[PDB]
């Protein structure tokens, strides 16, 4: 016998070990094991918490954001910060229009505005505007919260942190340039081993995704792209959107994506209550 | 004759000079001066965008956040990140209820959940949970977006960036400790010249506000406080919420708070479109 799915969930809730591989001689020993591992997890949470109080630090997600951001600035990217609110028009330019099922999966603030489910709308707008002021590439990036109505999963959050980098009019082939920037981010994130895959997408038809052990940590694309007309873009470009919680979760080997980011139940992998 | 209230607004929205003090011999002299200052402003905008493209950098608001954050960590504060969503219950435990004006500024996501108008509810929760693990002060801070419905004002945004620091069970008089850590933040922000004032608050009854030239950049409170029972807090505490865009705007001498914050119309003080 093994841990039940319910026991595995409670263990992952409190601990960041691996539990689904244990095998026991009978239910009695399985249950004794469950108590011992809950006790070990709680103790490890105590130790991490006490360690943070004695040796305070910036937040694990903030540290990752700073690590990647400084690497992108070094490559010539301007950091921008854009509103979390976006308009119905901005969504429509992504083809997220009012009669599509997807329209209802965004958090609406009123009849005209919603919480951004992605940074690309604002990034296209800012990048295009900056093109009015330079003849070279427009390189910008943002790191900020996005919001999506999601079903329960160990890798999905209603609020998650996107990194979106945008290189409009790059100095080379857009796809080769994109793979170069993906490499910069992944190395700066401490995750140099990854795979690139072509993945279907309603908004993009197909994306270039970054996967680690089959887990999506990025969707990317290159221009000239069919979305350019709606954004008044008329040049090649390289763009990529990473999920920072997912990167941090995989690197730190957190049992779930809810432990490394924004929370009032966890702090840097530790359960605090 | 002076610039009209509208002329000021327009000059401020493209430029970062100081126009409210200008005086003019007559309406003709005023009007000609409105155009030249528009041209001086547009030119400076362009130089700023061009300067940013040739010298790319972290965002000004981000640099200010990193400066204060590292200073607070150096004083023993743990950085925490909490969700932007908060429950109707959490708001109620802050006494943010139907009768309070702040309640009418709340952005609701559904009938049970809202965009946080402040970080305090989440900070109380995380700080009180950490008290179970230590016999000393619990020192935490968060920097993140808060949301409020606001009328047109050169120092209000619907989405602004709060810094909230929280010292529960401080070592010293909570009010004296509060003033010390206000000093740490203000100096880290490059704004060493400020004053402290007492102000009325519908949530805290009374706050200690930080002002620069009479402009509020922070509201702070101390415990024991009547909000403590609803947060299971049974000890003194020191708490302060800073408006980071207001700090950045005053230090950089931007004309309004919209120029240095989250925007698709401004970037680091410069207007990027018409
Ligand atoms: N709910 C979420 N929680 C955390 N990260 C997310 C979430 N949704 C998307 N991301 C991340 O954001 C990146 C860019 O967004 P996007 O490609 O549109 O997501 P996605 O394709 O819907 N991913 P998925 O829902 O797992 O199939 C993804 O590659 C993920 O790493
Ligand atoms: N709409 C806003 N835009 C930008 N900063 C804000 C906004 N509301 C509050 N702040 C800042 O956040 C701090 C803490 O919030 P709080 O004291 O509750 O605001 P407040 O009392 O309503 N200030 P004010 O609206 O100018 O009278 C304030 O001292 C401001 O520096
Ligand atoms: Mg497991
Ligand atoms: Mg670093
Ligand atoms: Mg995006
Ligand atoms: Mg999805
Ligand atoms: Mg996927
Ligand atoms: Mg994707
Ligand atoms: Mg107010
Ligand atoms: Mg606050
Ligand atoms: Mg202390
Ligand atoms: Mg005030
Ligand atoms: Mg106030």
């Amino acid at each position: 016998v093994k841990y039940t799915d319910a026991q595995i969930q409670r263990l992952r809730e409190y601990g960041n070990g691996t539990y689904e591989q244990k095998v026991f001689e009978d239910l009695a020993s399985r249950d004794a094991a469950f108590s011992k591992e809950m006790s070990v997890a709680s103790t490890d949470n105590e130790k991490k918490i006490k360690g943070m109080i004695a040796n305070p630090s910036r937040h694990g997600l903030t540290q990752l954001m700073n690590d990647i951001a400084d690497a992108l600035v070094a490559e010539g990217f301007i950091e921008v910060r854009t509103p979390i609110f976006i308009s119905k028009d901005a969504l429509a330019r992504m083809t997220i229009t009012e009669d599509k099922p997807l329209f209802k999966q965004v958090f609406w603030i009123d009849e005209k505005r919603a919480l951004r489910p992605m940074l690309a709308p604002n990034i296209f707008s800012v990048g295009r505007d900056l093109r009015d002021h330079t003849d070279g590439p427009v390189k910008i990036f943002e790191m900020g919260s996005c919001f999506r109505k999601e079903s329960h999963s160990g890798m999905h959050l209603e609020e998650f942190t996107m990194l979106n980098l945008f290189d409009m009019g790059p100095r080379g082939d857009a796809t080769e340039v994109l793979k170069n920037y993906i490499s910069v981010v992944m190395k700066a994130a401490g995750l140099p081993d990854y795979d690139l895959v072509q993945e279907e997408s309603d908004v993009f038809k197909e994306t270039i995704d970054v996967e680690i052990n089959g887990q999506e940590v990025c969707s990317a694309a290159v221009g000239p792209h069919y979305l350019d007309a709606a954004h008044d873009v008329h040049e090649p470009w390289s763009g990529a959107g990473f999920g920072l919680e997912r990167l941090l979760t995989i690197r730190e080997k957190y049992s779930t994506v809810k432990k490394g980011g924004a929370s009032i139940s966890y702090l840097n992998g530790a359960k605090i209550n």
